[PDB]
């Protein structure tokens, strides 16, 4: 659904693990902040980016698909028609780079098979605490045909760059 105004309307979502910085990717993008204190999730929603990109004005929706779940229902509708994912761990937490065969499992399920994804290692300023290198996540993000960066939501590291790779990988594949 494209607004006036814009030339694409690009519905992208953050997915990975309770804690790994999602909604604090997010804030960082949207509004160019970012919280140092507990905030209170109350549900899924999005927030909006206008990217120029490929000589064209795109709209991006960005969902932030909240808390873990007991059963996996809400969240999988909204990738539906999604062009394109961010998804998240830890580089110091072990369990949420553990977990991200099972969220690129969800992706294939819930989204047709041309969304893409950037791998996204959150936290990277947690050097002194880092657990997953680096070349660990480049090798499942090219095991499973993603792209790759470190990048922190806290410093505003990288970022910028995360969403924009994606933004050009989905019009590279649009163009197929
Ligand atoms: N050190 C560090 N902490 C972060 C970063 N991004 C988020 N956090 C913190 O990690 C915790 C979880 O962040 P949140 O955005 O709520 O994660 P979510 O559960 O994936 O939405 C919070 O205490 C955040 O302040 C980051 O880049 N670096
Ligand atoms: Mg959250």
């Amino acid at each position: 659904l494209v607004p006036r105004g814009s030339d694409y309307m690009f519905k992208l979502l953050l997915i990975g693990n309770s804690s790994v910085g999602k909604t604090s990717f997010l804030f960082r993008y949207a509004d160019d902040s970012f919280t140092p204190a507990f905030v209170s999730t109350v549900g899924i929603d999005f927030k909006v980016k206008t990217v120029y990109r490929h000589d064209k004005r795109i709209k991006l929706q960005i969902w932030d698909t909240a808390g873990q779940e007991r059963y996996r229902t809400i969240t999988t509708a909204y990738y539906r028609g999604a062009m394109g994912f961010l998804l998240m761990y830890d580089i110091a937490n072990q369990e949420s780079f553990a977990a991200v065969q099972d969220w690129a499992t969800q992706i294939k399920t819930y989204s047709w098979d041309n969304a893409q994804v950037i791998l996204v290692g959150n936290k990277c300023d947690l050097e002194d605490e880092r657990v997953v290198p680096a070349e660990d996540g480049r090798r499942l993000a090219d095991d499973l045909g993603f792209e790759f960066f470190e990048a922190s939501a806290k410093e505003n590291i990288n970022v910028k760059q995360v969403f924009e790779r994606l933004v050009d990988v989905i019009c590279e594949k649009m163009n197929e």
